[PDB]
């Protein structure tokens, strides 16, 4: 199921980390790396166009004083994916621009259907805060199965 056409799309969440998304797409990079020629050309506009727009559009916002480690920091947890800084930049950023309410007609063309909390059913929580043996066992390292009881992280998240 995590193998999907999406390893082939590889763009960034909003939530997602540049690097951390992009590390995917090195290791699609690192493997196919037959037409150099192409490859390299097009990574160039597909790793920029690749982010989340908010995303790219820091990174020619802060392009000057950001070199390059310092643009990819700056895309790597864009305003801290669990902080809170990035929930109310969203709510300032409505108020102060219209654009705001255009990609909330845009929406709906998103499936935000994520929300749904992966383990209880309804997004009435987020399976990311949602630490809950409801059912379906192991989400860690099973997924369709292992003891959730005795699943600790250990070597790997
Ligand atoms: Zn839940
Ligand atoms: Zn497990």
């Amino acid at each position: 199921m995590y193998s999907p056409t999406s390893i082939l799309d590889i763009r960034q969440g909003p939530k997602e980390p540049f690097r951390d998304y992009v590390d995917r797409f090195y290791k699609t990079l690192r493997a196919e790396q037959a037409s150099q020629e192409v490859k390299n050309a097009a990574t160039e506009t597909l790793l920029v166009q690749n982010a989340n727009p908010d995303c790219k559009t820091i990174l020619k916002a802060l392009g000057p004083g950001a070199t390059l480690e310092e643009m990819m920091t700056a895309c790597q947890g864009v305003g801290g994916p669990g902080h809170k800084a990035r929930v109310l930049a969203e709510a300032m950023s409505q108020v102060t621009n219209p654009a705001t309410i255009m990609i909330q007609k845009g929406n709906f063309r998103n499936q935000r259907k994520t929300v749904k909390c992966f383990n209880c059913g309804k997004e009435g929580h987020i399976a990311k805060n949602c630490r809950a043996p409801r059912k379906k066992g192991c989400w860690k390292c099973g997924k369709e199965g292992h003891q959730m009881k005795d699943c600790t992280e250990r070597q790997a998240n």
